[PDB]
DNA sequence: CGATGC
């Protein structure tokens, strides 16, 4: 049915003003996204940090428009070593992070340009494009190994500094997170193994699902719609894109937004407001 | 993976 993202809440349960705006977007290919004017939307959104997934673009063959982005001048990219036109992520920031790194410290999982880590003064930001299980659960064995390695890597990071994880985690956690839970219970993105992995991640690290924490029973809020059969026009979708937070950041959480109407990809952007 | 039609 209907999802209308509520107005932007820019103050925390404390009462402090939001100071940081992070936007995450699976752009389904940088060049296609830019031609659909995705950068015009980003300029209006004016995030402090922009995280992109499925750039599908080699680090050294980036569109020139990305140079023309004045408030996001510190830009870091990662793409597959072997593959091209496949996966790829980016992290663009108004202020320079203290340190950047790539991957999750495990060679097997670090070959596909999926993870960038950006350390800031008071928190560490990870953006991720999580591996897809495959039409029919083909790579679901690999994906369960990814989940375990990813969880271990993130618990490590969170033990040193408060953690914000964002991006396309490629799972709808609960039935409320997709339109057809029944028909997809053996499809990539909604297998019990993927959902259990996600739940493990929440409590093991631990991390809070920022959107679901603020809006525990808001249904029909999705971040992805298959282009097939114009699913988006019908709001037949999945919530695959998240901001997960360390519990210590929850007093900082102002809002977690789903930018339902922003066009340019088969995912829409999500945006996080933190008071730091 | 939404649509389909045991
Ligand atoms: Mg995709």
């Amino acid at each position: 049915a209907l999802y209308e993202d509520p107005p932007d809440q820019k103050t925390s349960p404390s009462g402090k003003p939001a100071t940081l705006k992070i936007c995450s977007w699976n752009v389904d290919g940088l060049r296609a996204w830019i031609k659909k004017k995705g950068l015009d939307w980003v300029k209006e959104e004016a995030p402090d940090i922009l995280c992109l997934q499925e750039t599908k673009c080699s680090e050294n063959k980036l569109p020139a428009e990305l140079q023309e982005l004045p408030g996001l001048s510190h830009q870091y990219w990662s793409a597959p070593s072997d593959k091209e036109g496949y996966s790829g992520v980016g992290l663009l920031s108004r202020q320079a992070p203290l340190k950047v790194s790539y991957g999750i410290g495990d060679e097997e999982h670090d070959q596909e340009g999926r993870v960038i880590v950006a350390e800031f003064d008071s928190f560490v930001l990870v953006t991720a494009y999580v591996p897809n299980a495959g039409r029919g659960l083909v790579r679901l064995e690999y994906r369960q190994r990814w989940d375990e390695a990813f969880r271990k890597f993130l618990k490590g990071l969170a033990s040193r500094k408060p953690l914000v994880l964002c991006g396309d985690l490629n799972v709808a956690h609960e039935e409320i997170d997709l339109r057809n839970p029944k028909g997809n219970k053996k499809n990539a993105g909604f297998t019990p193994q993927e959902r259990q992995g996600f739940g493990e991640l929440l409590q093991a690290v631990p991390l809070a699902d920022s959107f679901r924490h603020l809006y525990p029973n808001t249904p029909y809020a999705y971040t992805f719609w298959t282009y097939m059969m114009n699913a988006r026009s019908k709001n037949v979708g999945w919530r695959l894109d998240y901001f997960l937070l360390s519990h210590s950041l929850l007093p900082a959480l102002c809002d977690s937004k789903i930018r339902s109407k922003a066009l340019g990809s088969d995912h829409c952007p999500i945006t996080l407001y933190l008071a730091l």
